[PDB]
């Protein structure tokens, strides 16, 4: 196909949730446009400093009166997460997710993405990764690579918060599997229920770029297989070696899709 100026300006909105292959997407999002796309991992490395601004948002996020019509507090909200958002062509993962109906109002020419699983694989992948239950051995582990990247109290507290967020809880018993599982299912539903069916498009992992980019209107990359990336046994891999090395540039060339 012919190549063509794009924006920089959010594009798509992905609201699927962590463990559903956010980071493949944002690699394959990064591939088709050449500009940053949001996510979780974009605040680990490059912007520790939004986990406050994000810290921020999420508070103030009950006085969002959802549009039509736009309210005063409502703009103030929008203004931030734009701010956010600037410079980037995608969002993808937490902290942006549950804001899916907000980024729709903000970017109104932006697209919407759900990715979604098996919901005991997603539980599991959750569990090894993101949210390991309080008695598991292993997450000693994941807290002792994660001051390696000199992430603190108030990254969990992001991750909690922007979950409960997600899910539209006051509070949220992290250990309760059957919890986790029905918030999922609901939150999944909700997206369907929410987004009108021409504006959003649903993936399944293995789907690959062939749907993508039909929704999106633009050729598949040539000769770019479509991103694999943050598997359980990739995230277990890295967390042992920031343990073992003690610094995150010690280890950066043995990861190379990171
Ligand atoms: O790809 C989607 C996606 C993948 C992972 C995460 N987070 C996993 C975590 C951050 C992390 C660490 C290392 C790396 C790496 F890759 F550099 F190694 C990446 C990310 C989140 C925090 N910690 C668990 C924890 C330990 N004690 C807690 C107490 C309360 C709540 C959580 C925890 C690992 C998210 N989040 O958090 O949205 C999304
Ligand atoms: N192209 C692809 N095909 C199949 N699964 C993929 C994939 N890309 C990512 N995944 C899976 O999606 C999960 C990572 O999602 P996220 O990036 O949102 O954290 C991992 O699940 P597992 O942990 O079960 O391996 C990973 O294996």
């Amino acid at each position: 196909g012919a190549m063509i100026e794009s924006s920089t300006t959010i594009q798509v909105i992905s609201a699927g949730l962590p463990r559903t292959g956010t980071k493949s997407l944002k690699n394959a999002l990064e591939i088709i446009y050449h500009k940053p796309c949001y996510h979780m991992f974009e605040i680990i490395f490059n912007k520790q400093s939004d986990i406050i601004k994000w810290q921020n948002l999420i508070h103030d996020s009950h006085m969002i009166t959802t549009p039509p019509p736009l309210t005063t507090k409502t703009i103030a909200i929008y203004d931030k997460l734009k701010e956010l958002l600037d410079g980037y062509i995608a969002t993808t993962d937490l902290p942006t997710c549950g804001f899916y109906k907000d980024l729709m109002n903000i970017y109104p020419n932006a697209k919407v993405l759900l990715t979604i699983r098996d919901k005991y694989d997603w539980l599991h992948s959750l569990r090894k990764v993101v949210l390991p239950k309080s008695n598991d051995p292993w997450k000693l582990k994941i807290e002792e690579g994660d001051k390696v990247l000199g992430l603190n109290s108030d990254f969990y507290k992001l991750t909690e918060d922007s979950l409960k967020f997600a899910f539209q809880k006051d509070d949220l018993n992290f250990d309760d599997d059957q919890v986790l599982l029905e918030c999922y299912d609901e939150y999944n539903r909700l997206v369907q229920e929410t987004v009108p069916s021409d504006r959003l498009l649903v993936l399944r992992l293995g789907d690959g770029w062939e749907p993508l980019c039909k929704f999106l209107n633009v050729e598949i990359p040539n000769g770019i297989d479509y991103p694999c990336v943050n598997s359980h046994h990739q995230m277990t891999q890295l967390t042992e070696q920031l343990i073992k090395y003690k610094s995150l540039d010690a280890i950066i060339h043995m990861f190379p899709d990171l």
